[PDB]
Formats: structure tokens, C-alpha cells, sequence
């Protein structure tokens, strides 16, 4: 079982040059406890943004060139990456675009946070047609002192 979690602006914006203009710790805590103890696959760019490998997560990082840090897993194919993650419950994707672009015909499930929030970005996550997927789980939030926008967690999963 291959999983997408991700947080969408408008027009499915995941990413962009600069940080993304808004504080949400509580998706964060969301991206946590929905990776926790399970393998992460992402794409370069993604693994420079974080820093560090996640903690608790079996981190594959996807690269056409030779890996450059021997905490994780690099990988020069999609399917590498699955093999990577060996016999597990459920791999979690953690992007980026071109990351998810690749996986989500290959996953059963989706956990998307949707943001309010207006931005302008290069990175989207990939147009999933709805017929393919039930909505099983949705929860909103209102922004509130901690989060500097509206967002709403949905947990998707593949008809
Ligand atoms: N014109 C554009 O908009 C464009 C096009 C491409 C990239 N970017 C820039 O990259 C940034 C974020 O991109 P992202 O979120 O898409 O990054 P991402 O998915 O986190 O990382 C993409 C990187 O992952 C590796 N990768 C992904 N799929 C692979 C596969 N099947 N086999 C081998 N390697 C694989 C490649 O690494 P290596 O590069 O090490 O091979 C690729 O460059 C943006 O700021 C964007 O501007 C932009
Ligand atoms: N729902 C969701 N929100 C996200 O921010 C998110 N971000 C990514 C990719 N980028 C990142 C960037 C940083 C961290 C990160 O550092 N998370 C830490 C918490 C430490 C912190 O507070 O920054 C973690 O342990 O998961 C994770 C993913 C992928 N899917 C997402 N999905």
C-alpha cells in the first residue's frame, strides 16, 4: 500500500521558490502522526527542503545522481524507491510534485491538507479525478493563533 500525504494551497500549490507565506504547526502535527514509523519516499528537492532525515521514518530519497548522505536511501527509480521501503503496512510519499506526479497512480490513499490560503507557486499536486477516490475522512479547522490560515485534513482513498 502506497500513500500520498500533502498540503495544497489554492490551485493545489504545494511548493514554491521561497517558504510558504503562512505558519501551520497543526499540519505539521498531522504530517507527523500520519508518517510516523513508516517508510517516506521524496524527491531530492524535498530532502534539501527538510534538512534532515525525518525522524522515526525510514527516509528514500529519489535522485537520477549518486546519493550524497549515507543517513538514508537513495534511489534512481520509482520502483527502487518501493523496493526500498521493503515489506510495510502502508509508504508514505511525502512529495515533491514531480515525486507525486509519479506515485499517485500507484497509491490507494491520499492525506491532503487543504489550505486557504492564496499563493502563487511552481510546484501542484497532481489533478486526482474524484471518481477514483472516496473521501473516507475530513476535518476543518478555522485558523486560530497558532495557524495562520484556514485548512481542512481529508484522508482519501482509491476506488
Ligand atoms: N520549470 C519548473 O517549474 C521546474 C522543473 C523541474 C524542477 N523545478 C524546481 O524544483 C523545485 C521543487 O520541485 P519538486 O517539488 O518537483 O521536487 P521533488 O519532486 O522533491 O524532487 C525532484 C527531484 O527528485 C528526483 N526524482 C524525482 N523523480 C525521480 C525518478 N523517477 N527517478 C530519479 N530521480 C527522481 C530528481 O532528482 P535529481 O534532480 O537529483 O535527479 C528530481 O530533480 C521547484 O522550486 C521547481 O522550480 C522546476
Ligand atoms: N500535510 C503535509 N504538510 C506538510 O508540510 C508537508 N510537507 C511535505 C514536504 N516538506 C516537509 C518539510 C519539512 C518537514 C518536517 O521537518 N517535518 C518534521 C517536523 C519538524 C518541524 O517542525 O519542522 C517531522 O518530523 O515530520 C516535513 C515535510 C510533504 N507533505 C506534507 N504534508
Amino acid at each position: 500500500m502506497i500513500s500520498l500525504i500533502a498540503a495544497l494551497a489554492v490551485d493545489r500549490v504545494i511548493g514554491m521558490e521561497n517558504a510558504m507565506p503562512w505558519n501551520l504547526p497543526a499540519d505539521l502535527a498531522w504530517f507527523k502522526r500520519n508518517t510516523l514509523n513508516k517508510p517516506v519516499i521524496m524527491g531530492r528537492h524535498t530532502w534539501e527542503s527538510i534538512g534532515r532525515p525525518l525522524p522515526g521514518r525510514k527516509n528514500i530519497i529519489l535522485s537520477s545522481q549518486p546519493g550524497t548522505d549515507d543517513r538514508v536511501t537513495w534511489v534512481k527509480s520509482v520502483d527502487e524507491a518501493i523496493a526500498a521501503c521493503g515489506d510495510v503496512p502502508e509508504i508514505m510519499v511525502i512529495g515533491g510534485g514531480r515525486v507525486y506526479e509519479q506515485f499517485l497512480p500507484k497509491a490507494q490513499k491520499l492525506y491532503l491538507t487543504h489550505i486557504d490560503a492564496e499563493v502563487e507557486g511552481d510546484t501542484h499536486f497532481p489533478d486526482y479525478e474524484p471518481d477514483d477516490w472516496e473521501s473516507v475522512f475530513s476535518e476543518f479547522h478555522d485558523a486560530d493563533a497558532q495557524n495562520s490560515h484556514s485548512y481542512c485534513f481529508e484522508i482519501l482513498e482509491r476506488r
